[PDB]
């Protein structure tokens, strides 16, 4: 399990913008172990506060738009939410042809949005939304059959890439040129 | 907008062809956005309307909610085990922003992918995976104020429920079995 992406960017000075972040929910299917949901919706968690951290900005960590005073909510500059889902499908067949073999892969579904919203009318202002689908793992191959991990290991394999994935989407999204024109269209 | 987990069945019953497919009840899990009940309907009427579409192919259909429940007598017989797993799950409050043409507006989304799987009864060998994507498919929530969450779950469901039958209908055409069926007996 590696839900970690290294963050390298300077350390930027104070920009004095307040950025509020709430617990993403994710949502798994059943063959998707509870330890590594609460794993991966904790990276996120953590990660992002880093990196905005290191971009200048200070971050008020609430686990429930419930939580949020009056008090941070005058202040703020927007509140950052994460909600959707990862699920994995088990035993798909990718049947063979001149140059491949044929395979049996795990493969996921799902979706992450991420809401840009305003701390006093709650309203959305703007949705960025990572595709995590299609992220496969091979289980067996026919060379005689072989088989190269076990499913649990799979399930692992497919995290860790959608975790890298919506890391790297999501900080990218979250730069200077888009977040400073952002506060100036609120 | 009520639930509608029906695709009409067209076309000219054919002459019984002889060959027997089991069906497996189909396991579609669902986000808790989705009450149980429409993952019940959805998966029974996949299954009941499957094998009408079968039978009206000409076709046996054996009808079991497990692989396990499967006589011997059966798999003996058989041509094809037909198995269909995976999940759909509706993301709520997502925004698209105005623009010239378009008023800003709120919608619900879809995620999800079902597979159907092709299976060698005796030896309970996956020889073929055909899937539908059912991502994607949205619900207008809100224009800056159209429906509330219940209403749009019942649509986009119904709407997924359109797309995986007309998909799979067309993948289990006569050219398809046949093909199959050449395809095992060199096998």
């Amino acid at each position: 399990l590696h839900f970690h992406y290294p963050i390298k960017g300077k350390q930027e000075p104070k920009n004095s913008h307040l950025v509020v972040l709430i617990e993403p929910k994710i949502e798994i299917n059943k063959v998707i172990p509870e330890s590594y949901q609460k794993e991966f919706e904790k990276s996120l968690f953590l990660q992002l506060s880093s990196f905005l951290e290191r971009k200048g900005y200070s971050v008020s960590q609430f686990k429930d738009a419930s939580e949020i005073p009056q008090d941070i909510k005058e202040k703020a500059l927007l509140v950052l939410r994460m909600d959707g889902n990862v699920a994995i499908l088990e035993d798909i067949v990718e049947e063979s042809d001149a140059l491949s073999e044929e395979k049996v892969i795990d493969m996921s579904s799902g979706y992450l949005n991420l809401n840009f919203v305003e701390p006093k009318s709650e309203d959305i202002i703007h949705s960025f939304g990572i595709d995590v689908s299609k992220i496969k793992a091979v289980i067996e191959r026919v060379e005689h059959r072989i088989k190269e991990t076990d499913h649990d290991q799979a399930i692992r394999k497919i995290m860790n890439q959608a975790y890298h994935k919506v890391m790297v989407h999501i900080t990218k999204e979250l730069s200077k040129k888009h977040m400073e024109h952002y506060e100036k269209v609120s």
